[PDB]
DNA sequence: ACCTGCGCACCAT
DNA sequence: ATGGTGCGCAGGT
């Protein structure tokens, strides 16, 4: 879908106004939710926006956290 | 189960 | 100091 990137950045912009960590499996679950992808095709998806710096991989207070590389 | 809301301690700069 | 972050809950569907 041409709306993927657009699915993932609002996820995770979702997870940081509602104080909650945007790791692999909110990101994941959030997606399906909203708009129906299985988990392996957001994690591939995420992988690409990863490559192109659109999203930050980061480890943060113990834990790995996906950042929105645009804010 | 599912979801959102949030106080404030924590962390890099 | 700044100014973003998310634990550990409360509370609703």
């Amino acid at each position: 879908s041409p709306h993927y990137q657009e699915w993932i950045l609002d996820t995770i912009d979702s997870l940081r106004s509602r104080k909650a960590r945007p790791d692999l499996e909110r990101i994941c679950r959030m997606v399906r939710r909203r708009h129906g992808p299985e988990p392996e095709r957001t994690r591939a998806e995420l992988e690409k926006l990863i490559q192109q710096r659109a999203v930050l991989r980061v480890s943060y207070k113990g834990s790995i956290s996906y950042r929105n590389a645009a804010r």
